[PDB]
């Protein structure tokens, strides 16, 4: 990783220690930090996500610009996202796009995904909140910390995980297709709430029985077909990113097979 000195590096507003937007010097860029009193493990992996991050180089994955870890406080620094988190985003822009682009948003998030799986990452954590969104519209996969938990056994959410990733701690890239069938339906929905107000028990014993979220409104058929077959209980049944990408390629480049809505 670049080490950066902290004369090139000015903080200016808080958008998440903490994380800022800033300036690298002169070039916009958002900044980590880590307070003093840090433990080992604190440090392992605050720096072990920038050591992550530092070993891809991909569109559809936020760019580390580099570290300060000789000077304190420390921080990561990457490239700064002007329309922030996906699912905030598509919330706060509820209907304001079109069917093609909604689509290549998720070509976008399923390409960064493909090269994750095939450089041996597992996620754990895909979400539309996870998902950051630059001023062309290109979404790119964040958030490689390393400590994560699940919900109820950062918090990993329950309703965005796999079966088998819940039942017995088998977290592959096979459940992450699971989530990102679940960011599917996030993003043709405008950042709706998977499972709306169903408990996390009720959640389970859902899926457990068989029953999958319903269609988004104005939602292509073949989307949803898509999103459904990314949350069949049996795991080989499951495209593989390279699957999910070379699909949406086809549906982009011959977009009026999108008009073909799913019944809602
Ligand atoms: C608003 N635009 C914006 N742009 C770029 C980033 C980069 C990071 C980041 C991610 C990992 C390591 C280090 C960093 Cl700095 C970051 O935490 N935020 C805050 C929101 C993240 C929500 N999920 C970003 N926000």
């Amino acid at each position: 990783t670049t080490e950066i000195h902290p004369s090139c590096v000015t903080r200016q507003k808080v958008i998440g220690g903490e994380v800022y937007k800033g300036m690298l010097k002169e070039v916009p860029v958002a900044i980590k930090t880590l307070k003093a009193g840090y433990t080992e493990k604190q440090r392992v992996d605050f720096l072990g996500e920038a050591g992550i991050m530092g070993q891809f180089s991909h569109h559809n994955i936020i760019r580390l610009e580099g570290v300060i870890s000789k000077y304190k406080p420390m921080m990561i620094i990457t490239e700064y996202m002007e329309n922030g988190a996906l699912d905030k985003f598509l919330r706060e822009k509820d209907g304001e796009f079109s069917v093609l682009q909604l689509v290549g948003m998720l070509r976008g998030i399923a390409a960064g995904m493909k090269y994750l799986a095939n450089m041996n990452y597992v996620h754990r954590d895909l979400a539309a909140r996870n998902i950051l969104v630059n001023s062309n519209l290109v979404c790119k996969v964040s958030d490689f910390g390393l400590s994560r938990v699940l919900e109820d056994d950062g918090k990993i959410p329950i309703r965005w995980t796999a079966p088998e990733a819940i039942s017995y701690r088998k977290f592959t890239s096979a459940s992450d297709v699971w989530s990102f069938g679940i960011v599917m339906w996030e993003v043709m929905t405008y950042g709706e709430r998977p499972y709306w107000e169903l408990s996390n028990h009720e959640v389970m014993k859902a899926i457990n029985d068989g029953f999958r979220l319903p269609t988004p409104m104005d939602c292509p058929s073949a989307i949803y077909q898509l999103m459904m077959q990314c949350w069949q209980q049996e795991r080989a049944r499951r495209p593989k990113f390279a699957d999910i990408v070379s699909i949406l390629d086809k549906l982009i480049r011959a977009p009026d097979s999108l008009k073909t809505l799913a019944d809602f």
